[PDB]
């Protein structure tokens, strides 16, 4: 196979300061932070994710593996790893996304969320997924929760902890495809099914899937031929696309490139495909933004605009 020549970058702790805790879960906590490269004189807003001071080795293999994947991908619609800090315990530095995860975002802003936005995200997510397919990577955990908003217009995929190379030996039941659920079989197409759910989450503005239903339950339910309900705002076409994602035969499921194309068409005439009350009225925020508490963000540069050789 091809050699991975991605460069892994190591950063001194002195380089960045962690302002706040974005979230804490399990043994891992993520902080909003500012990173300054050594001679660069640029300030970068970053998220630092560190697994616990507890340094259990099993965990470490896990965090490092995720970083390896993140280091290895370049796309507008996929999150990438800025570098790593080895002090005390490994931490991952990646560009901060100000608006947080999409799933939270839909729930919070649902009244103000446009049809055009929903389709665009749908298109954007597909583009990111397609890139991974190009890189032969199976995310193996795509969810609305795992999509981050740089801006309302722009979103990218993340959480590559579960990611594996295709055909490699090497738990979100609801997202998971049936083949994966029954047989622990994962393929991009398995990935595609997950995308369909993600679309469903967005379409319903963050509604839970198979809500009130136990996970053990799900395999049979799927077995029956049951599937998620058409969302109220979903036109028959848009829904129909979703259903294809949930097909028993994976080869039957639509390819990611195909998905990008179909949604893209809809985005031209968003109103036709999604019906929302007051669609015209809604508008959404943009970035200065200075979310971090700094007087001096003259030099702030986004990670997207911050580049290094190779
Ligand atoms: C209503 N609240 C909800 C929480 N909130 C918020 C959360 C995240 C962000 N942005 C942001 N950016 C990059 C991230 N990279 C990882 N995670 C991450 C994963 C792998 C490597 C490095 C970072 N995260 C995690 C995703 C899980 C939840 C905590 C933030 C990230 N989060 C901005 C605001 C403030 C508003
Ligand atoms: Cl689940």
């Amino acid at each position: 196979e091809a050699p991975n020549q991605a460069l892994l970058r190591i950063l001194k702790e002195t380089e960045f300061k962690k302002i706040k805790v974005l979230g804490s879960g399990a043994f891992g906590t993520v902080y909003k932070g500012l990173w300054i490269p050594e001679g660069e004189k640029v300030k970068i807003p970053v998220a630092i994710k560190e697994l616990r001071e507890a340094t259990s080795p099993k965990a470490n293999k896990e965090i490092l593996d995720e970083a390896y994947v993140m280091a290895s991908v370049d796309n507008p619609h996929v999150c990438r790893l800025l570098g790593i800090c080895l002090t005390s315990t490994v931490q991952l530095i990646t560009q901060l996304m100000p608006f947080g995860c999409l799933l939270d975002y839909v729930r919070e802003h649902k009244d103000n969320i446009g049809s055009q936005y929903l389709l665009n995200w749908c298109v954007q997510i597909a583009k990111g997924m397609n890139y991974l397919e190009d890189r032969r990577l199976v995310h193996r955990d795509l969810a609305a929760r795992n999509v981050l908003v740089k801006t309302p217009q722009h979103v990218k995929i993340t959480d590559f902890g579960r990611a594996k190379l295709l055909g490699a030996e090497e738990v979100p039941i609801k997202w998971m495809a049936l083949e994966s659920i029954l047989h622990r079989i994962y393929t991009h197409q398995s990935d595609v099914w997950s995308y369909g759910v993600t679309v469903w989450e967005l379409m319903t503005f963050g509604s839970k899937p198979y809500d009130g239903i136990p996970a053990s339950e799900i395999s049979s339910i799927l077995e029956k031929g049951e599937r998620l309900p058409q969302p109220p705002i979903c036109t028959i076409d848009v829904y129909m696309i979703m259903v294809k994602c949930w097909m028993i035969d994976a080869d039957s499921r639509p390819k990611f490139r195909e998905l990008i194309i179909e949604f893209s068409k809809m985005a031209r005439d968003p109103q036709r495909y999604l019906v929302i009350q007051g669609d015209e009225r809604m508008h959404l925020p943009s970035p200065y933004r200075a979310l971090m508490d700094e007087e001096d963000m003259d030099d702030v540069v986004d990670a997207d605009e911050y580049l290094i050789p190779q």
